[PDB]
């Protein structure tokens, strides 16, 4: 299943280039990033990206979700800074 | 930090009404549901509904962040039924 922190991560893959970049990003190693992602793709049930491709290439399905993702973070990210709003 | 599931959750205390029910819903126990709340409420700085409030009440942050679900929710499940749609 679709996490927040699967949306933020295929934004580091679209915003890095490679596994091995976006896991330098995000404070992880490129294997467990690498498990991460085919964990997701093995429950979801198709790939994200292109197995094997240089440079790294997403499968439709996963920009699907990187759109997706470029669309629902923003909105938490605003709905959290509503929250702390100096108010309520 | 939310999470799609902390979403999903915050829409079964609207739509079931207490603490009690929602967790029967999502096939969990009522204190670890309590317990997954508390526990984000401690992380975000900001509790989420009405202690001892009966009937259960929101907060002002919980119904922003409600709102929130009822928002990202359904975009996540228009993507991943675009994703096995059987094309790409
Ligand atoms: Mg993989
Ligand atoms: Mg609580």
């Amino acid at each position: 299943m679709i996490e927040v922190k699967h949306l933020k991560t295929l934004q580091a893959l679209r915003n890095c280039g490679s596994l091995a970049a976006a896991a330098a990003t995000l404070h992880q190693t490129q294997s467990a990033l690498s498990h991460q992602f085919s964990d997701l793709e093995q429950r979801l049930g198709f790939r994200l990206f292109v197995r094997k491709s240089q440079p790294l290439r997403f499968t439709p399905q996963g920009e699907i979700l990187l759109q997706l993702a470029n669309q629902v973070l923003p909105q938490i990210s605003q709905a959290l800074q509503a929250c702390n709003e100096p108010q309520q």
